């Protein structure tokens, strides 16, 4: 039991704890609170005995296009200082969510159903599998542009996944990683090759391929190897989570962030 | 420049940068917003060119009692639906204060002195054990650690600083039990480099001591050669201490989310 | 000098100690005392100044199927408290043999170049994702880890391993959806260094003609050298996998003392 | 339920799993199979969520003397090759039972009612806190007088709980790590100073002030504590037991060990 | 302010410090203190507040071929160990340090082959452009009677993959064009003619300076010195240990009858 | 076989490797040339496999002062920076590097005090052995304008913890002998007088003989080995990451005046 929330909801089907973004008219764009919303739905799947698996879905064209900039507009009008305000507003969401994706003991699958953006394709990036709907899907992180740094583990996840160089062009640039770098590095499991009017289509086929994959599997194997899998890289990522959060601070107290998101 | 903060104040002598706990009659427990208050004077230590050294000291009997047990209750009592969730609400007052603060003594560059004018407790006692150098007033300090009494576990960083500085099994009696970390054991351990061996009620004198001391050993240093070294130094348990942070305060949310410290906070 | 085996055989010629495995008609399924034969073969070369090179090849249609299912029911069968326990017996039977064999691998000091000349599955092909080199016969091998369908989890350092060389995404739809790494997959990670294209039914052939190019190659070099670099390159992973074998071991115990492997083994 | 072991007993008080060696004519000299067995013990105690502390207690003048050279005797004489029979004999119990230790979850508090030698030091070493009957008891670890190498995670724990210097002395020379010297660290937390003729008495009186500290605690929060703090050094216990295990196998291959075992 | 080298020039522009190998009628060769001279600008270009990127760019057919082998014959000495302690050490463990720890982002363009160290000074870049598909890095420790050096012990494991690197280091053979591209070590193939270096080496300054436009630049630096600090540790304990382990093949003698012939 | 050096002598008896520093006059005082040779005296012990213990003891009133000041000065380049590369970082990560990997059982018997990096080395040794409670270790970077050397960023706090580390080099204090024996840095004390070094060496040579008595001397060494992997990392990491960053200080010129006085 949790609240709701009307951008995300989550249900159980079996063994799959399926969470889904709902707000395609805005992009799936997530505000602060919908970022702890997502990390405290997985601790709820985390949780459940009965669950092995976490499916993320999303909605629309876009899996996510990212941090919801309004509502960081709206978090620059109650605290003794900026650092006070961006440690409550933009320190303490970011360490709280990415932790969360770090720890999960589940199988973390993201079905892919377009593109993503900033802290939301970070997630993407912390997932265990990966499956696209299409050739279109891409990941950008904006960073540069916004005159912000990695977040979300992208420190270590890009690396990781896409290799340093590539990573180095995409982040340094403002540059995508595009489906076919993501092909190339097996960061896609599978693409469905749907179209892209029909996100729910896509979600619902990989429901039904999971189905069917899991059958005559002992599930309790899937996690006790993701249990030693995890362990590869846990440290890494809990250090990059601190001083990631930390260290975007200076660029929030300047104020760079804030001119740009007001284009 | 900076805010003034009541309860906390700061100076910068030549190359050292002063900071004062500065009420007594509180022993010195401090808010959140208080924790938050501390790491910017840090960060604005650090960035300061003429500053070599850190000094934190305090005032009255204690040291710091820990975190203001009122300014928790204040965090409980809603007003109302302020946060979504307890969760929300946890993840805004604990766990934002708690990785902020801690992260600005882990990463600061400027050689870090505590002068324990007394006790302290609780992530005042966790922000003690990052300091570089400590000296104490008497051989009635301690530090205390009560998080198995409060329903918590270890803050700011103590994970790995008490290991590090007092033996491994002597931080499982004291975590475990609830039991002090004693002058005679900091002693054993080097955890304090001098005893200035002063009475209780003369912590400005206490405080005086050491700065006219600092200043002696100071001469004839080089002192940017100090920094190269804690540069170096540092790097021995950085990434120990980052990825402790972030453990640390995301792990003690379900203990706030649960109540038990609230509860127990409360008696 | 060692004992013989009449499933593995071995051989020296020049700087190349030669492996062999020789039951074509078992798909090179291997006992638990083989994999232990495997292990002391590689310890054997690794003590003979003459040899850099440690070449694994086998024979037939397959590298090898892995664990031989009759012999993990021999082992079942108990000729009849042999064992004061389940523990006890999978620590002696499991345990053991697979810390054992892992650990001649991982820290074997000459070059160690798998001939693949079909396809690998379980143990025997973590085996193979723990050498340096691969040489494919051709486009149909694949390596097969069927943990999740067998009640059992990572072995044979797979859990560093196959990250490490496959990609950590790539990983987990196998090992979680018990699907294979195929050909193309191996080839796109570059976990193959040459596929020599030839039929499936002549494994000599294959096996000889990259002992042939081996020989070509050598020429020229300094082999000191290739072993003073494989030196350094084990140390970029040696702590990772040496930390994966303990535990890949004691965390199967659970699985083999629930009993659902031998069950699943019995279909 | 576990099958019923003439040496070693063990019970449950409130959060307290309490192991006790009883075997004290045989100075509590441990067999391969009773190495194993109280590997099974922690995993038991590890498993039951009423536990939260797990105790280790002994019996009469000596807390082991460590492995049982009877039964090292035994095992030399079904093996296709020496190194087939150490790999059953040696590796695999010492390896399980490292580990039992290493992930143990509960608060592991050995009572040391006198000397503790070999693995069975090793062991005592592996725990979190340490009470000591009185000043007469001693660790020794005689690896270089066997003709071994370090074992029980000893690589890792001496240099740790002892300094680094200090562990080369004793280990190079077959020294004993003495009173003053665990003192001195911190190894023992607490001294009784009991007469060694009533290790009954001493068993009972640390249960006695083990119930009296725990009033008041959140038990959970100490074992919450403990999962973090043992994060500080399970790679390096896990990687130490691997390694310990097989590089100790040369040694018993080459038999200076068996020698030497035979006086 | 620094010495001049006439075999290695460089400029800044804007927020570019620009760094130009300039002698191609030699493939580039460098001595031991032409590799100096390149930590020395690394250090300079990393000490300017101005500059977030610095541009490694050379001149010819080849990028560099490496350590120049009639400097190492021209190498008052009271033993050969201290000898080679001065001569190989020293400045092994000095240049590849300095590329390291660079906190400005490094780019190289690779207008050629590249060998032996020099090889390992690109695979210590942060980005590689590359002129045409003809491009190779050649690490030839084994035919020379050497080991890993500039750090490749741990960049060419992660930038390559570690069995494509032991088929490369054990036997000699080249990292090529299509191995490269596979592993994405090549950012972008200009595909232009291997008989101007020059007009390639202006055209990626072109296209950086269009990509450069509305980026916040010290977001670039702090985003570098994160991702920095997923291999440094390993890339310092290698640096160490790759310098004095060469030394005993050096004091053996068989790289420097090999260097010969 | 190796060169004869005048400052330092060796022999061996049964598993000893023996190390003298006979130069009691100049307090042992170290040029660049002198640790070098020590470090090839560790790597011709190493590789003998008679050896068990390599044991290194000096003479006169002090163990070591140090590094040699006039030699200093004595200190043909195109840059400082290539000076320093070659006069110091070279020969002190050479050096470090000889005693971090060293497989023998390495005991120092501390005649008196030790100053820089001499001291560092004996921070190095597996096992310390003290003539008198008037020993100590002074590690004077602050007061030279240098930083730490010879892997006493990791030594000293694993020796003697992190808090007393920062007291004594933040403050040019010395490790006292209370101090190193509160920390169980030294094994034992031997309490004769500082007159006679020579009976001191002696006297230990003579238990050690009586302790290895009996023992397998092969366990000494696997045992040693797995006990260096506990810190090798971090000690390989550390020399790099040291030498290199002294290097701005001998640049800036800081230390030569120092040096000077
Ligand atoms: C592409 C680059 O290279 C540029 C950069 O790196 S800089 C930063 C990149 N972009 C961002 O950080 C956030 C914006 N993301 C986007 O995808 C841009 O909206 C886009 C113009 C590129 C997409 O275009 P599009 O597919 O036509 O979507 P668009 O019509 O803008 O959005 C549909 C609705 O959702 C809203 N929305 C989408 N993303 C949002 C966000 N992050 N925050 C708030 N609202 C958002 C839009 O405002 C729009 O609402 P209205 O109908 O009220 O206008
Ligand atoms: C056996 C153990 O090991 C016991 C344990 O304590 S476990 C719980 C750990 N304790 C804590 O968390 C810290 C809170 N403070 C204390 O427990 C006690 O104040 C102490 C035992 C540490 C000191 O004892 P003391 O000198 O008698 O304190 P006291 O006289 O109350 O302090 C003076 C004033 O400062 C206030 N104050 C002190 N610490 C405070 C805090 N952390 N928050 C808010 N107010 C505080 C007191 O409430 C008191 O104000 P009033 O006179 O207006 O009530
Ligand atoms: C969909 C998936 O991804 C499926 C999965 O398989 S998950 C379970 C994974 N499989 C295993 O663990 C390995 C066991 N072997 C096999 O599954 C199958 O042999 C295989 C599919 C890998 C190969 O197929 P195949 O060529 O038809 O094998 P088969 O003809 O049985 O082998 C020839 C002989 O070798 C024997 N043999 C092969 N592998 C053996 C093993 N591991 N243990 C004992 N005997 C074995 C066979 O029993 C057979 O002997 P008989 O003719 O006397 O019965
Ligand atoms: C001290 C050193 O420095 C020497 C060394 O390092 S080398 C190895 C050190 N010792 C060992 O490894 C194992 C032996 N441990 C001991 O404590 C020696 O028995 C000791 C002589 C030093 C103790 O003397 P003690 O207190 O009089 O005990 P002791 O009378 O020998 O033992 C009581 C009984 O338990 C038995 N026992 C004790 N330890 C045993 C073991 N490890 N294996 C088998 N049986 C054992 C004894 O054989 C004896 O049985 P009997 O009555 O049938 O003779
Ligand atoms: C069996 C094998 O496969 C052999 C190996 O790979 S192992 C050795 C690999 N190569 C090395 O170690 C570096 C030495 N350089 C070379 O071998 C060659 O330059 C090369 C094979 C890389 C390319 O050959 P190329 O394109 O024909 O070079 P070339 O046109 O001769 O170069 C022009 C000039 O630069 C010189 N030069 C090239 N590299 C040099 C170096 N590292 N040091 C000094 N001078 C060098 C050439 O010697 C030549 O000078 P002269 O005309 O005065 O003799
Ligand atoms: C404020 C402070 O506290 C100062 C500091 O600690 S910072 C500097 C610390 N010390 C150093 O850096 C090393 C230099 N050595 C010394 O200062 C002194 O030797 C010492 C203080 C360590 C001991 O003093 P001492 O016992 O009186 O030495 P002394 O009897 O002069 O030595 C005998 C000879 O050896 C020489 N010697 C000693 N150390 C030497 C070195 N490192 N290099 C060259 N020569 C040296 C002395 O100069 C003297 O030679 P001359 O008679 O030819 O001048």
């Amino acid at each position: 039991e949790i609240r709701q929330n009307e951008k995300i909801s989550y249900r159980i089907e079996g063994p799959f704890f399926i969470i889904h973004l709902i707000n395609p008219d805005n992009l799936n764009a997530l505000e602060g609170e919908d970022y702890i919303y997502l990390g405290e739905l997985l601790e709820l799947a985390d949780r459940n005995r009965d669950v092995y698996f976490t499916i993320i879905q999303s909605s629309g064209r876009f899996f996510s296009s990212g941090a919801d900039f309004k509502g960081i507009a709206k978090a620059q009008g109650k605290y003794p200082s900026e650092t006070s305000k961006w440690v409550s507003n933009f320190v303490a969401r970011n360490v709280y969510v990415t932790d969360a994706f770090i720890k999960h003991s589940k199988v973390l699958i993201c079905c892919l159903n377009g593109p993503a953006i900033g802290l939301s394709a970070a997630l993407v990036a912390l997932c265990d599998i990966v499956y696209s709907i299409n050739d279109k899907v891409y990941l950008l992180y904006p960073f540069a542009n916004l005159g912000l740094i990695t977040e979300g583990g992208t420190t270590v996840s890009l690396p990781l996944k896409f290799g340093t160089n590539t990573t180095y062009e995409c982040l340094m640039f403002n540059k995508p990683f595009k489906y076919d770098i993501m092909c190339e590095n097996g960061f896609i499991s599978k693409n469905f090759n749907m179209p892209s009017s029909n996100a729910e289509a896509f979600n619902a086929k990989v429901l039904e391929e999971l189905r069917e994959k899991v059958k005559g599997l002992y599930l309790p194997s899937c996690l006790g190897m993701k249990k030693l899998l995890k362990s590869n890289h846990i440290d890494a990522f809990n250090k990059a989570n601190s001083v990631e959060v930390n260290e975007s601070l200076k660029y929030w107290v300047d104020g760079e962030p804030l001119k740009r998101f007001r284009q």
